[PDB]
DNA sequence: AGCGTCCAGTCTACC
DNA sequence: GGTAGACTTGGACGC
């Protein structure tokens, strides 16, 4: 992907943007901390930074950042290096995905922080999106570090070291419920060095699954989401109830277990299963099931 | 009405 | 070996 990048004032401008849409990306069910501003731009808190992203045609405007942070953080965050046009063309050979793609032509898989993704999807279990978004912002406000942008105070996502000194009940004050003990166990295990997140990409996909599932409250799904949305292993297909029913209704025309639904997609899509999972998800929400 | 009953991945208990 | 039922918080839907 070829872009013309320039620093201009307190913002960074990227021209030559393709296969990208803010609304579609931030509402594909992968992230939770990005919110729409009145002009249609999005403000979010990731990697201990607060930025506003705005897309005007093929021009991206990232406010409150510098050329150092753009290449070090945001280039890889929005996965700008990858060609989604080739991915869309390849997947479109299946007629079901072609129909799914036309509704989400701008979905890109974000490369989010390992720790935030882990805790975010620990919170996601048996939980609707609006509540997940609320609990995460509670954790941020309660235990995060304050940063300001345009007069308003925003909060970073709490690190493991910033969570270990609190009891379960204190964590439970974020309205997370029974999930509090899982967050407490997750924070304890990373803080002790018992689970290394920086070196986690060195292991195979199956090894990573096993490493993360050692944390109480992390099963296959949470582990899969961390693997896809944070590690960037795209040959995975994280199966939630929604995608199960989407793959059921549109392909097999029967009913299935999360295991066989998963093995059907990885077989059919291969190294592009993660992208396919995104197009079907947003298409699933667009059709209303 | 307002009060109820159901439900949005993982663990635990028990096969 | 496998899974049914419990699980916080809270919003939807019944009558």
């Amino acid at each position: 992907m070829k872009y013309n990048v320039e620093e201009k004032g307190t913002k960074v401008i990227v021209r030559g943007i393709a296969d990208f849409n803010l609304k579609e990306t931030f509402e594909s069910g992968q992230c939770f901390r990005w919110n729409e501003e009145e002009d249609g731009s999005y403000t979010g808190v990731a990697y201990d930074r607060v930025v506003n992203v705005k897309l005007e045609g093929d021009t991206l405007i990232i406010d409150n950042t510098n050329l150092t942070d753009f290449y070090d953080i945001w280039f890889d965050y929005f996965d700008l290096g990858r060609d989604y046009g080739q991915i869309k063309e390849s997947l479109s050979k299946d007629p079901v995905l072609k129909e799914a793609i036309k509704f989400g032509q701008g979905i890109r898989i974000l490369r989010q922080d390992t720790w935030e993704t882990l805790v975010s999807f620990i919170v996601s279990q048996n939980n609707r999106i609006p509540q997940i978004k609320k609990v995460i912002e509670n954790l941020a406000t309660s235990f995060g570090n304050p940063i300001e942008y345009k007069g308003k105070i925003y909060y970073t996502f709490p690190k493991p070291e910033e969570l270990v000194m609190y009891d379960v009940e204190t964590i439970a004050k974020t309205r997370c419920g029974f999930r509090a003990k899982y967050i407490f166990d997750a924070a304890s295990k990373v803080f002790s060095g018992e689970i290394n997140l920086l070196k986690l990409h060195e292991y195979s996909t199956s090894e990573i699954r096993d490493i993360l599932m050692t944390i109480n409250g992390v099963g296959p799904k949470v582990a899969d989401c961390v693997i896809l949305y944070s590690i960037g292993r795209y040959d995975t297909f994280p199966t939630d109830v929604w995608i199960k029913r989407i793959v059921e209704h549109l392909y097999l025309k029967r009913e299935g277990t999360p295991v066989e639904i998963q093995l059907f997609a990885i077989d059919k899509f291969g190294d592009l299963s993660g992208f396919a999972q995104q197009y079907l998800f947003y298409y699933g929400r667009e059709m209303g099931k």
